[PDB]
């Protein structure tokens, strides 16, 4: 019933929908100043406090560039957001899932740094991870092999086995694209969906008529889509139950029953 980790107003639709009340900055982490990832783009609140950190990773072939409407997105509703960079374009899930780890990692190092943007930012015992397609992979292979790790959101996860994350205990809010040519939501997305367990707190929302980016910079979902990751990021990530009608009420149940979607599956309440 005492939340420490509660942050932000009362959650409103509208407010959910568009850049938060926190004001954010970001900075780039050069690809010379770490081992475990290629570097990328931080995104932090300027005001005093300590957030969940979140590590968001790419696709094959994608840069962090194409996921920054998450990092400010995110960070602006009170959260430490690093978008990376892959050691290589062409490093695949298993990879990706390390690198997210090293992210969170690194974050957890510049907390304590005086010379950080991020000193004293971060709640280290309060992690989560994301990603477009093997990186949506990756987010859910680091959230398996780190089940301290409080929220995954794969988006439109790539071809890992649905296998693979049987034993997932992490919550995980998946973003299918209906209209994926590249990661088919019925034989990609979905089965990963079903192959967790069903104690663990998940969600499905599949975007009718669009395609493998509509999770991207520019997918033109971003109302819907922010308002769904800030709701889970919020809900597990901050332990924060203001979001639940968000993912599993009323203002869920708007989105998901909206022409915006073509697929929803939950084990909801939580
Ligand atoms: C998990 O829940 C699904 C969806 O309701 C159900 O089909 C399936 O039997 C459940 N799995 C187990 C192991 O009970
Ligand atoms: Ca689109």
């Amino acid at each position: 019933e005492f939340n420490p980790y509660q942050k932000g107003p009362d959650p409103t639709a509208s407010a959910l929908e568009r850049n938060g009340p926190f004001a954010i900055r970001s900075t780039s982490v050069s690809r010379t100043s770490v081992s475990g990832f290629g570097g990328g783009r931080l995104y932090y609140p300027t005001a005093s406090g300590t957030y969940g950190a979140i590590a968001v990773s790419p696709g094959f072939t994608g840069t962090s560039s194409t996921m920054t409407f998450w990092g400010e997105r995110l960070a602006s509703h009170g959260f430490v957001v690093l978008v990376i960079d892959t050691i290589t374009l062409y490093d695949q899930p298993d990879s990706r899932a390390r690198q997210l780890k090293a992210a969170l990692d690194y974050l957890a190092t510049q907390n304590g740094r005086s010379s950080s943007p991020i000193y004293r930012k971060v709640d280290t015992s309060r992690r989560a991870v994301a990603g477009h397609s093997m990186g949506g992979g990756g987010s859910l292979l680091a959230a398996r092999d780190n089940p301290s790790y409080k929220a995954a959101i794969p988006m439109a996860p790539w071809n890992t086995s649905s296998t693979a994350f049987r034993t997932v205990s992490v919550p995980t809010m998946i973003f299918g694209c209906q209209d994926d040519s590249i990661a088919p939501v019925f034989s990609s997305a979905i089965p990963i969906y079903n192959a967790i367990p069903n104690s663990t707190r998940k969600n499905y929302v599949e975007i009718r008529n669009d395609d493998h980016f509509c999770v991207m910079n520019g997918g033109g979902h971003d109302a819907t889509l922010g308002k769904l990751g800030i709701s889970w990021m919020k809900r597990f990530v901050d332990n924060d139950t203001r979001y639940s009608p968000f993912v599993c009420g009323a203002e869920y149940n708007r989105v998901v029953s909206s022409y915006e979607v073509s697929r929803s599956y939950n084990n909801c309440p939580y």
